[PDB]
């Protein structure tokens, strides 16, 4: 019984459903079936799950993953030397890691539909994203602190791996730190190094913070520009190729004044 993708999808929700204590009509269109597992990825907490499931649910998203619009790291005209400012979707891009801004718990986003990063990243990536981040913790025997880096397979992303840090977050209508400026440092000292380490050869950036955690956006693109300049000319690193992807219009215009204003 191969499948096609409807019958893959309907699998997915269906497994996913039975797992749950509540009953939901099983929806018609596409985006209400495909926002339905979504939803159920993003509540379901790490517990075994069947490879049978695992290996349809990777059928599935690699096959969506395939058939968006990708970018290749090659196909970015917009360099400065190693950087790169580029504005698109962080899961269509086929960076060697991209960096997630995860929360403590670093299981992802359960909130079902947000589009924070987090639950964009493990909504495209698959359950194993949660399930890796899950060992990670148990072992730690604790919430990941601000400014540190964990690395895992990216999955059904068209990146290799997913770099997750945790940012400092600024409360509605208080003035940035320097306490608050040195976590964000340490942030993208912390995803340079590791994928450093691990002998990549690119790494995409999400602005980290500026999101719900409202660092100011000029301030946090001048960390992280000056972070990675300082980290380029300080070390021998694999790393040709750091991508600073911008999501919104605002982020771009900044980086692009930051970086290319000279
Ligand atoms: N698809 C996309 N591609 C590239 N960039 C994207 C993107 N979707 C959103 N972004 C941008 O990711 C950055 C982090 O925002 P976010 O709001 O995701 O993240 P932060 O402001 O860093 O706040 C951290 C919280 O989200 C975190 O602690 C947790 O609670 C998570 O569960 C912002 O610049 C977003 O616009
Ligand atoms: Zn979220």
């Amino acid at each position: 019984g191969p499948m096609n993708n409807d019958e893959q999808l309907e699998f997915l929700i269906n497994y996913l459903l039975d797992e749950r204590s509540e009953s939901i009509d099983i929806p018609k269109t596409f985006s209400e079936k495909r926002n339905l597992l979504r939803s159920l990825m993003n509540m379901r907490h790490p517990s075994n799950i069947s490879e049978e499931f695992l290996r349809i649910q990777d059928e599935f998203l690699s096959r969506e993953t395939a058939n968006k619009n990708l970018t290749s790291v090659e196909d970015i005209s917009l360099s400065s030397g190693k950087i790169m400012l580029w504005q698109g979707d962080i899961t269509t891009l086929s960076a060697d890691a991209i960096v997630n801004a995860a929360n403590s718990k670093l299981l992802g986003c359960f909130i079902p539909m947000h589009n924070c990063i987090d639950n964009i990243i493990h909504s495209a990536s698959g359950l194993q994203l949660r399930e890796e981040c899950n060992r990670m913790i148990m072992l730690q025997g604790g919430d990941e602190d601000v400014g540190k880096a964990k690395i895992t397979n990216a999955y059904n992303l068209p990146s290799k791996y997913v770099v997750h840090t945790v940012g400092p977050s600024i409360e509605r209508g208080m003035r940035v730190s320097s306490d608050d400026v040195k976590k964000l440092e340490r942030c993208y000292n912390s995803c340079l190094e590791l994928a450093s380490e691990y002998k990549l050869n690119s790494i995409a950036f999400c602005c980290i913070s500026t999101g719900v955690f409202n660092f100011p956006q000029k301030k946090a693109a001048e960390i992280a520009i000056r972070t990675v300049k300082d980290f380029l000319n300080s070390n021998e690193t694999s790393l040709n190729h750091i991508i600073f992807d911008v999501f919104t219009d605002k982020d771009y215009d900044i980086y692009k004044k930051l970086l290319f204003g000279n």
